[PDB]
């Protein structure tokens, strides 16, 4: 499954771009 994460994707995950969410950016994980 694909999360929002700041400032990084937890182990496990790879960064696949970027979210922009509620006035803050995040690294789009999955």
């Amino acid at each position: 499954a694909c999360y929002c994460r700041i400032p990084a994707c937890i182990a496990g995950e790879r960064r696949y771009g970027t979210c922009i969410y509620q006035g803050a950016l995040w690294a789009f994980c999955c």
